[PDB]
């Protein structure tokens, strides 16, 4: 309900990183979610105020 | 806590649609929530960019 039908702000609920969308996949006696997430990379130091 | 005392962004948690607010009602050995919800209607196709 929260990952597939929507976008969840809950941290590490629908996968690590910032959630974008999820895709359900069937399995024997279960369900498999492919949690697409946005992971930042290669940060840079900056002076801030 | 989440539906009555506040507004829930969780999809299909506090009712089917965009949750506005909920109202609790007591019942024997349980509780009843009246989930007020905003569901859109009257769609119209439009070209987008
Ligand atoms: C920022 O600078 C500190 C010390 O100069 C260094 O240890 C750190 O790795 C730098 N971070 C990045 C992302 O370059
Ligand atoms: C939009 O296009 C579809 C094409 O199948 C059509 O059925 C529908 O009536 C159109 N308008 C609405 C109400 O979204």
């Amino acid at each position: 309900s929260e990952c597939v039908l929507g976008q969840s702000k809950r941290v590490d609920f629908c996968g690590k990183g910032y959630h974008l969308m999820s895709f359900p996949q069937s399995a024997p006696h279960g369900v498999v979610f492919l949690h697409v997430t946005y992971v930042p990379a290669q940060e840079k130091n900056f002076t801030t105020a």
